[PDB]
Parts: C-alpha cells; structure tokens; sequence
C-alpha cells in the first residue's frame, strides 16, 4: 500500500543494523500493514527515540519515534511491547488523550492487528 512507513532512520548506537531490522519488521508486520491500509494511515518517518515514554507520534502521524533501546549499548525491548507502542501511537492519530475512546480504539486496533 501507500498507507506504509516511507522513510526508517535507526540513530548511531553499537548493534544498529539490529535496530534498522527491527523496524523494517515493524513496518513489514502484517497486523500493523493491515490497520494502517484499513485507517488509510500514511506515517512519512519512522524513527528510533534515543535511549536514556516508548514512543511519541507528532502531528497526526507525520512522524512516529519509539524507543527500541533500553540502553546506549546493547540492550533492546521486547518485540512485543514495542509493537504494542506502536499501535499505542497509532491510536493517537484519533485520539490524542489516553480518555475513554482511545483505550476503545487501541483495544480494537490491537485486535485488528
Ligand atoms: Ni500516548
């Protein structure tokens, strides 16, 4: 689809061909490939947050950061959790607050995905 991340940036840490590959993963997943084509969601970047909150989304999806890392050197979060802070973000391209209608729809699109 359109409806993908178009541009990934991993930042300077040791084990960054790890990082790169986990978000190519993220964006070739197909529970998260089949909610951002369902919801028509176009995200431009897709970047690493900075080691040292796992994910900020700016703008209505114009660029979503996640922190992949847990450290400066080599520890990296669990698939698991950073996909589910990704769907996190995701949830904020309609609601902004974690209110009542967010939890709605990030319990939906979580089952979706
Ligand atoms: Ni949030």
């Amino acid at each position: 689809s359109i409806y993908t991340f178009n541009e990934l940036v991993v930042l300077d840490y040791p084990h960054k061909d790890r990082a790169l590959r986990y978000l190519e993963r993220l964006r070739d997943d197909t529970g998260i490939k089949k909610i951002m084509d369902s919801h028509r969601w176009t995200v431009p970047l897709l970047s690493e947050m900075d080691p040292a909150t796992l994910g900020l989304n700016h703008n209505q999806g114009a660029h979503i950061e996640l922190r992949l890392r847990t450290d400066r050197y080599d520890g990296f979060r669990d698939y698991k959790t950073v996909k589910s802070t990704l769907i996190h973000q995701l949830t904020h391209n309609v609601h902004g607050e974690h209110d009542s209608s967010f939890w709605e729809l990030f319990r939906q699109l979580t089952k979706e995905a």
